[PDB]
């Protein structure tokens, strides 16, 4: 441990660089490994950014939020994580190294504290100073090595074990005479000379990789999961979409597609029904029927109610004497379909709150000739009435308890970013134009179970317009949704652009470019 | 030798990145074991395990208080096993050592095959078993697998409930790991009750009427209500709430219909502010509201009783006493069910309108027994479940007067809740320590009279009886403090008389 | 940079009968001192004190928390300052040492006649402070007369260009001879270093001046600068003060006898006595209202624009006869000693009130010009019984009130009682308070709370103070101020009275 | 100390002198035993009496004159039979049993009233005559 003190170019303040060992490294003997695998000399040499290594304070940030929490692990530096893929396991602390772009005419302290495994991190500065810690100054703060040990009861890591953190958090407040003033921190790391790893396996792990590539495919190029033959023509933002609450387009990085969602949407699109008895009290052309269910014969409460993928457009609550879904309908025979042609079609009978505006198996037809038990093609393809885009873009309610996609809301300042396609009208029943909006496209998060997301972190993502003149950022979440930073109905992104990775970011991350 | 049936192996703490050495007093004292209680008695059954304690800092109260400032630990204890018998406790008992991953057998013949000591019950000294910590590993975190101490009945008490508890103290070898700020998840070893009498604490089944009594009653072998529900690990477990007095207002939606043999009848629906989208694993009635039974088929001869008005402009219109029950007073899942539809006795009310309901008494031939089971619940809602105290034991209800209103005539009834939130409130800040029942003794006349309870995390008291009795009274003006933790079937000393 | 202003005389521990040692890692790191954080502006005056602590255990975090497991204690402590300065600002503070028996001061002259530093903020920055350990004994046992440390304002705080504020925390280690004596349970007295709340939201909580109405909002408003209510009053120290009550919803409803005759002019307003059950000698030192019952206000010699209104019926047998609604008040019209007075006598506009007869009173609305702003003035104290003082925040803050709307009753009969739609605030409920009986506060300080919405993505900060009240720092001024009540509360750190919380509400949006 | 209610032999705590000052005096705060029921009798009253010496190490620092104003450890009752014994309800007539009654639950009576510390409490007098 040292300090050292360097004058500014002008000499009005300082900078400090300070190197510290807030808790004592306790160093292995890897009695215990079969073979200790030395690393490359020079990657003790290289301090990279870390993942989630990037935050911004401004006065507005309380004494409170956790800036940074980073658990103590080979995912710290971008070389011992591409080289942990080729290991069962792993010894030794790091060199974190926070940067801070400090001010000698500012105000403001950091505190950085190192955490056991096994111990929850505390919602306050006050709190932190019982840990092994150090506090910085913004007037002269600019470079502080942490050595943080890898803290352990064993004498070498598999994967899968509870790790020791660094955390930091604003122990006093930044204060400045502008009000736009923001100190800039930065955690970089490298591997202490210390640092192992144990035994060469195949480089074959569920753990992620360091750097996403992604395929340079434009939005054009992918499937609109929520209306499969129309092409995605606009990424767009409404910030009266304050929720999602749809179960087709749903897809997460840990469980894969999730609700009612599936990876061949085109596929998936067309139903079958076995016409009931029956038909809605008031308007007998109206004819139950049952959707089919192949993936749930005996009609299980823990597995969907609505065949894989099918339709999940809205109608609104009580709503049938003002509009309707629209589908191809025909009657099952040898080898297909017979008199197939437009029909208007709904979830529910239009007044029981549990079926009405519900996905479940009961619909009605707007067909008066429905034969009992016969079956029926069902293809839906638009909607009528007094139909627009906020009535499809909320879906009929989930129910019971089948393992449905829940509703998400992005962070508070944040919005959506949803793939969009305009679906036409058809004329004789006559179908309304209208745009149908998906949260994700399965094409964009197929890339991304091919490299995996680090554990709770982020994706911030560059999408790339016209080779560069123009670069809008986006978070994408690994619960699904993507997400943009705006200021200020409907906004209209073009969707022959590119999405490019950029980097690891937490949750509570702000996107620095604003729509 | 007999008292170290297994040695203590010493950890080096060489991955230790600072070992943290105690004062060396905590090593020279012996404290009880937190929740190292239990009882034994002839009724014990074979094979049963009396208790089953990790080997842990948990064992000790300087360890326990000590190492919610610490992130790890290492080293056994010497734990001393005290046996309240006398003279004619013919029988056996079996202590023993059980190492991290093996199942711990039903059997005493068993538990001779782990090292163990084997005591008398009629034995006046303390038998001294050192308690090893069994580790692969060089210190414990937080969340780790832990050998045990499991006592077991050896020979059975052939030939009087025999209290026996453990002291403690860490073993020399015994060190703390790393510093860290004092706050833990875990339960505190003692809770500290404030000294609050019955009389302060809401009823959350009539929340305007004072508790004035606590009460026994051996008829009242069950509990089915859906308020005053209240676990310490679940929060608010029926349609219970922390505050009843802001949740025992409802309103309803009146609807066109009437009950199929009365057209005054009127029925309406309650207003669900908590499950808009009406989901049928989310509650059918609105949260905190009453529960108070009116009996099966019974709508002719007693009824609930509200004061009920129309909504109105900022208020309500004409609020004034009527009759009230749940369902139709015919239908096995509506009649005296706890769900979403229930009638008003004022033919008047208009189709779509809203109207207050503030549950205020009973009439006709309601009595204390009718308010006391409550309606039915049925669905996929996660309802509270029945529950009966353990044999022998008798539950201990906070007992509320609900005065009647005259002219809708309403009939003066009590009022029992199975537990106050203002008592649990307390119990939710400290934790209980898993396995682990409060044993409370409640404190009257300045320590003139102690009654013994024991608080269930399952949300209730008991108290043990000897007798019957159909409505035992204790006052309300004393105030509980922690005794001690015991396990779920320790038999408490103090005996309750019900005969008098 | 280390000052002993005093020296630390040693203690041989002779007399003990056990020495217990620390660990010795606590004497190695500097936490933060539990209560030692405070805030000097250029608003903060001279000679004020900023920050007044007993040199004891409770001064470091670990030393504290040990100390619920032991009898008495010797030894000093090594303070560190940690000063968040900034280039442009002049001023001294001064740190006083007091001896055990000694009173504190209230000025800077005299101050300066003690062992103390005078601490510039160009260089008082990770300054070092002996805090020794005063006595004429072996050690300490509990509740002994203890040396203090006093941090007062030298020189103002002055600023060349923009006008910032210094925030300053102290961090503490024991010094090497700091030592504890004798085992006890860990019970004991000493408040813990550490709060820690259980996460029940606002709403989940009873509101104690309006029992049946569910908290909605917490509120704030620049004018209500004044609490006299009796309501809603609770204190870490004493519990429950000036006829406030644990459980507000069943101590709501009183009775009443009717009383002879009617106020003067106003022959419908007859006088009533409140039955007093808890003091039926009529004790001029026990309160003269049942415990619990309203104290909303309705004016001064108001009764011809507004009165109270509750359901009332006359006792029997078979409970209550004839419930309905009528308008009552506090005393008589006009004398000013009953007029808007907390006491006994009450009117109740019934013709019907029988002689000697009891009457059922359940307050449940306010009438004709009452609003928000009449509800908020409680009736005045009163005579030689124990009531709530009135309070005030401090300069620069203001209440955050628990708020509920009382619902309006209406009645269509032709002079029919008729209410008017209204909001009741309470001062605390006593369903917050609840945990901080077991924990303690330290002594002389007060808890920074975070309020937190949104998941975390919003956080308020407020004090809550001992004597029983939330505050907010504010900019603006308004009416109306809206929080929403379905945020929890999470303890962030204990600070001194005059600290000013960083967090500042915008309090016109 | 835990001690069971069976044993025959006595239990020998020490109770130290717990002090941070020289000596006492009379009138300091001083430490205490506790006696409690550490497990409940749940099977005929048990008398329990305490013996003692001073440690080899207790001193008694400075010569006063032997007078004091606590309690003597023993009380010294003389030899007069309750006849000749005056009754402050009757003072004429010469005490002629000790009496016992099942019924007198209370006494409410302002004659024949001394306390040890307060003296003669109600309308009580030392001289009844």
């Amino acid at each position: 441990e040292n300090s050292k003190t360097e004058q500014v170019t002008g000499a009005t303040g300082i900078t400090q660089s300070t190197v510290t060992a807030p808790l004592p490294e306790a160093v292995s003997s890897l009695s215990l490994a079969p073979t200790v695998n030395a690393l490359d000399p020079w990657v003790y040499l290289n301090q990279t950014e870390v993942p989630g290594g990037t935050f911004t304070v401004s006065s507005a940030t309380q004494p409170g939020s956790v800036l940074l929490e980073l658990e103590i692990s080979p995912e710290l530096n971008l070389y011992t994580s591409h080289l942990f893929r080729m290991y069962a396991g792993w010894s030794g602390g790091f060199s974190l190294k926070l940067l801070v772009a400090g001010n000698a005419f500012s105000a403001g302290k950091l505190i950085a504290a190192i955490i056991p495994p096994n111990i929850e991190v505390p919602n306050s500065a006050y709190l932190l100073t019982g840990f092994p810690h150090e506090i910085l100054d913004f007037r002269t703060a600019d470079s502080m090595e942490i050595i943080a040990p890898d803290i352990k009861n064993i004498d070498y890591h598999f994967r899968g074990d509870k790790l020791g953190k660094l955390v930091v958090m604003v122990y006093s407040p930044l204060r400045s005479t502008s009000a736009d003033f923001e100190i800039e921190i930065k955690l970089t790391s490298a591997p202490l000379p210390d640092f192992k790893f144990t035994m060469l396996v195949p480089p074959i792990q569920n753990n992620a990789l360091p750097i996403w590539s992604i395929p340079q495919a434009p939005p054009y190029s992918m499937v609109n999961p929520r209306s499969p033959l129309t092409p995605v023509v606009e990424l767009y933002i409404n910030s009266s979409y304050a929720t999602c609450n749809h179960q087709l387009g749903r897809y997460t990085i840990y469980q894969g597609a999730i609700g009612n969602s599936t990876f061949n949407p085109s596929g998936a699109w067309t139903a079958t029904c076995t016409a009931e008895a029956g038909s809605v009290t008031g308007n007998p052309n109206w004819r139950y029927a049952l959707l089919d269910l192949p993936d749930n014969p005996t009609f299980d409460p823990t597995l969907p109610p609505v065949p894989r993928g099918f339709c999940d457009w809205g109608s609104g609550v009580k709503s049938g004497n003002k509009q309707h879904l629209v589908c191809f309908t025909g009657k099952k025979f040898a080898g297909g379909f017979q008199d197939v042609d437009a029909h208007m079609w709904d979830y529910g009978d239009n007044e029981t709150v549990g079926l009405d505006n519900t996905y479940q198996r009961t619909i009605y037809i707007s067909d008066p000739s429905l034969e009992k038990d016969a079956q029926y093609l069902v293809i839906p393809m638009g909607v009528s009435g007094a139909a627009n885009d906020d009535t499809v873009q909320v879906a009929p309610n989930c129910y019971g308890s089948w393992d449905y996609a829940p509703t998400v809301a992005p962070p508070l300042g944040e919005q959506f970013v949803w793939f969009r396609s305009q679906l036409p009208a058809s004329k004789t029943v006559n179908s309304v134009p209208v745009n149908v909006n998906a949260l994700m496209s399965p094409d964009l998060i197929r890339s991304a179970y091919a490299s995996g997301f680090p554990l709770g972190k982020v994706a911030l993502l560059d999408y790339v317009l016209f080779g560069g003149s123009v670069v809008r950022q986006f978070k994408l979440y690994p619960e699904g949704y993507m997400t943009a930073n705006t200021t200020g109905t409907g906004f209209i992104i073009p969707a022959d652009g590119y999405f490019r990775f950029n980097s690891w970011v937490s949750p509570s991350f702000m996107i620095s470019s604003v729509v």
